[PDB]
């Protein structure tokens, strides 16, 4: 039959749904992607309707904005999927169908010349140079509930200074060493291009946004549609989803392509 596939307006979205059509009609199906359909809700209750028979969505996101559950003291990554799984099987018989691999969370980063010198990799790392180094800030990432009053709890540091500026000017202002650490998203193609350091979040301060196939209730029982979406299953770690986000943003290259040349390298389509 038809496979109908949703996506949220971004990079990561328009390349993670063409994949997964690619990859059905490599394997008998007829697929069509609705690319940027729209938010979360509109592609959840698409899928509960079943106008949409999949979308990818992510954990934290499914936990806070879908569920609308209450944060954890600590957050931990198996927690927040064993809780999506089951909230979104009992509310609406939405089904997991893979986990992709890879986070795209809200995490912090600092220049990677200074990490490797200094073998910072998690953000416990911070805690001996905290006190020295500037925290660049925007109203996006002041706005969440869990920021930097939440990272000096668990972490017991405070920066040097926070300096608030435009969304449009923190990865400007980390390359001019204006500031040394900034809130960026794990698979934003900017973190190579400024040859930034992702840190972990090793302690749990900030939600895990595990990248998930979620399917509708109907679709969940076609056992060969199933078994196509498990060939995806931890098939794409962090780094490889902010190298294909980098072909997008930065090469310019065309979402359903960079899709294609991945299913080819991997042996998965041809």
């Amino acid at each position: 039959e038809r496979v109908v596939i949703g996506s949220k307006p971004f990079n990561e979205q328009y390349i993670l749904a063409n994949m997964i059509a690619i990859l059905l009609e490599e394997n008998g199906y007829k697929a069509e992607v609705k690319e940027g359909l729209g938010g979360t809700l509109v592609n959840y209750e698409a899928l509960k309707r079943n106008d949409i028979q999949l979308y990818v969505e992510y954990t934290g996101t499914a936990y806070n904005v879908i569920l609308r559950k209450q944060p954890p003291e600590l957050w931990d990554q198996q927690y927040i999927f064993d809780e999506v799984k089951k909230g979104l099987l009992e509310a609406d018989g939405v089904v997991v169908a893979a986990k992709l691999g890879f986070r795209d969370d809200a995490a912090l980063a600092v220049r990677a010349d200074w990490a490797e010198e200094n073998g910072v990799e998690k953000i416990s790392d911070l805690a001996e140079f905290a006190d020295q180094l500037v925290f660049g800030s925007d109203p996006e990432f002041a706005s969440r509930p869990d920021g930097l009053p939440q990272i000096k709890k668990v972490y017991g540091f405070e920066f040097k200074e926070v300096k608030q500026m435009e969304p449009t000017l923190m990865y400007e202002a980390i390359k001019n060493k204006q500031v040394d650490v900034i809130p960026a998203y794990t698979t934003d193609s900017r973190v190579d291009l400024f040859n930034l350091k992702i840190l972990e979040d090793d302690k749990g301060a900030l939600p895990p946004y595990d990248a998930i196939i979620i399917v509708n209730g109907n679709t969940a029982k076609d056992e060969k549609l199933i078994s196509v979406l498990k060939l995806l299953e931890d098939r794409i770690d962090t780094d490889t989803m902010r190298a294909l986000n980098y072909q997008y943003d930065v090469e310019k290259k065309d979402a359903r392509e960079i899709a294609m040349s991945f299913l080819k390298e991997q042996g998965l389509v041809k």
